[PDB]
């Protein structure tokens, strides 16, 4: 898929893309509901983190999968965005739960329709 990390209209491009198409992206992509449950999780993300995508779909990202993100610096930003109904933030972070610590750039953006939220990830 021909989409760049951080693209201004990424929510339109990805809107309603199915799991197979998401697996074509150059960067990790996770779709979360407003509670942080995982709705979609692509192959590039699994390559970065070791998680098996179909296994983490339905789990809570903050509670279960990624406790290192349960902090004001990641989850706090996410929940503020869910509560506001608007989110577009980009920041670096280190992923380190049961994995070699890995520095990444994270872009969280509210999905176009409904109430879903993207978490995009690339190595830095
Ligand atoms: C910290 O616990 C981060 C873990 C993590 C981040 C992103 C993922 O897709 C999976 C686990």
């Amino acid at each position: 898929e021909h989409v760049a990390f951080g693209s201004e209209d990424i929510e339109n491009t990805l809107a309603k893309m199915d799991d197979g198409q998401l697996d074509g992206l150059a960067f990790g992509a996770i779709q979360l509901d407003g509670d942080g449950n995982i709705l979609q999780y692509n192959a590039a993300e699994g390559d970065i983190t070791g998680r098996d995508p179909k296994q983490v779909i339905g789990k809570n990202f903050f509670k279960d999968v990624a406790p290192c993100t349960d902090s004001p610096e990641f989850y706090g930003k996410f929940k503020e965005g869910v509560a506001s109904g608007n989110l577009n933030t980009m920041f670096e972070y280190t992923f380190d739960y049961q994995m070699t610590p890995t520095k990444v750039k994270v872009h969280m953006k509210k999905a176009l329709s409904g109430d879903s939220y993207w978490v995009f990830v690339k190595r830095v």
